[PDB]
């Protein structure tokens, strides 16, 4: 579908700040700096980036970054166990 060939950006951009918002909470569960924080930034813009090298469909795009975001989101709970056994 030409959705995969015309997606706005402005629209990417929300959807990597969801992304965005769980790795600057890996920046407060670790104890990180503001300049880890500007890596957490690039991180994001590299994912984006490298998933949009993959992107056949729309849905694709969205469910890969859902399921990056449930990686990360689950990662939030394994540095919680590895940081205070909760």
């Amino acid at each position: 579908m030409s959705s995969k060939e015309t997606i706005p950006m402005h629209q990417r951009s929300q959807n990597v700040a969801e992304l965005l918002t769980v790795l600057m909470d890996i920046n407060k569960i670790n104890g990180g700096d503001s300049t880890t924080a500007e890596k957490m930034k690039v991180h994001a813009k590299s994912f984006e980036a490298a998933l949009f090298e993959k992107s056949s469909s729309k849905e694709e795009y969205q469910k890969t970054m859902k399921s990056k975001i449930d990686a990360m989101r689950s990662t939030r709970d394994k540095r919680k166990r590895e940081s205070v056994g909760s």
